[PDB]
RNA sequence: GUCCCCUUCGUCUAGAGGCCCAGGACACCGCCCUUUCACGGCGGUAACAGGGGUUCGAAUCCCCUAGGGGACGC
């Protein structure tokens, strides 16, 4: 009968993850990826943690907990990337890679080639839906907690053989019964591989009004960092990212979380991934998410081509970042996304 | 060198003799929110240019010592 194997991070939601799958009559082992190297004994004072947490675990399931290294899977397909998005000027979303690359490919093939295993399984508070033939990336009970959102890349042949249980619950009642079950910085870090090269910051209106300390310090809405203390205008509001000059090293700022150069239309999303692996084309109305946990805003995608994508806001949005993901829903369902390649700027 | 006006928390500033062991804002620090970077919510630190005077009381009044505007310097 079925062995699945459910990778553990000593979370909560992948421990209640596994009692879910074995009270459902499972083989369930569980598997503790690393996929970092240590450098801070403020690191490994982590790592050691979960691992520890994630064992703890398995043992008061009863079950076995593996162990793999994809520390170097990481590197080189997540944190290569991530390093080089940066340096374009743009702000990633490395949790995107790591399921895509790790999570759901490196984990996903070693399971089944190594750990004999039928399904894959995971703490994400989302929902699987085999519908009509293929199976489905959907929502989950309390969509204020769903997290469809970072596995927008994921296919259906890759949904398929995974297995999100905790996602059909409400997330207050997960936290729970892992009780009653008796269970359970990032400008240095970047800095420790980025070289600062620091610019002048501008306003809108083209003012000297500050410094850097680096360009990847910063991202499109960003307002803690600048240290700008208005005088005869600024309306007293804070001071927010409005733009990135990476020819120039020139950051653009502007004043009110309602600026209209904060604002934008559309975007462009491109390095398109949708669940059902059917190319798009024509024109669409759906929903978007421009970053996580923000709320749906409709749209309309216009098929640009090939693998460009063009969306229309129905409303002004906030802060559209460059680099950051696009993910699209059709109701309870995921239907994929793209990263943001270019914002669509309010009329001026 | 002819005589008019400012000088406060990091920043821009309120105050207008006792309500000021000085207020707001932006910053900053912390916490919370969070499977990215952010947003946001909460809270917190910190200042009256120097010297005198007058007053029971001065940030608040007057007085000179320092730093920024006033159609002769022909």
């Amino acid at each position: 009968a079925k062995k699945v194997i459910v990778g553990m991070s000593g979370g909560v939601d992948s421990s209640v993850s596994a009692w879910l799958l074995q009270q459902q009559g499972y083989q369930v082992e569980g598997l503790f990826m690393k996929n970092w190297e240590e450098d801070d004994g403020e690191e490994y004072c982590t790592a050691a943690a979960d691992l520890a947490d994630a064992q703890a675990v398995c043992d008061k399931l009863g079950i076995e907990l593996h162990t793999v290294n994809f520390a170097a899977e990481y590197w080189d397909n997540v944190f290569e990337l991530f390093l080089a998005e940066y340096k374009a000027g743009r702000t990633p979303n490395p949790d995107i890679l790591c399921n895509k690359e790790i999570k759901f490919k490196a984990f996903l093939e070693f399971a089944a080639e190594d750990l004999g295993a039928d399904y894959i399984a995971t703490g994400h508070y989302v929902r699987r839906a085999d519908v009509d033939g293929k199976s489905r990336l959907l929502r989950g009970l309390d969509s204020n907690k769903d997290q469809s959102y970072f596995l927008y890349t994921l296919s259906h042949e890759q949904i398929a053989q995974s297995l999100f249980p905790v996602g059909e619950l409400e997330k207050p009642q997960v936290r729970k019964i892992a009780e009653d079950l008796g269970l359970v910085k990032f400008r240095e870090f970047l800095g420790r591989y980025l070289p600062a090269q620091p610019g002048k910051i501008i306003t809108v209106d083209g003012d000297e009004i500050g410094e850097h300390q680096g360009l990847m310090y910063h991202t499109l809405g960003q307002r803690k960092g600048l240290g700008i203390g208005g005088t005869k205008e600024g309306t007293e509001e804070p001071w927010y990212v409005v733009d990135k000059d990476v020819e120039n090293n020139i950051l653009v700022v502007a004043q009110g979380h309602e600026h209209p150069r904060l604002m934008s239309v559309g975007l462009i999303a491109q390095q398109l991934h949708w669940v059902d692996r059917e190319p798009f084309t024509g024109t669409m109305r759906c929903t978007v998410k421009t970053r996580y946990r923000q709320t749906d805003i409709p749209c309309t995608v216009k098929a640009l081509d090939d693998d460009r994508i063009e969306v229309i806001f129905d409303e002004p949005v906030a802060a559209v970042t460059p680099g950051q993901s696009a993910v699209f829903y059709n109701g309870e369902v995921c239907l994929g996304g793209g990263i943001i390649e270019q914002r669509l700027p309010l009329p001026v």
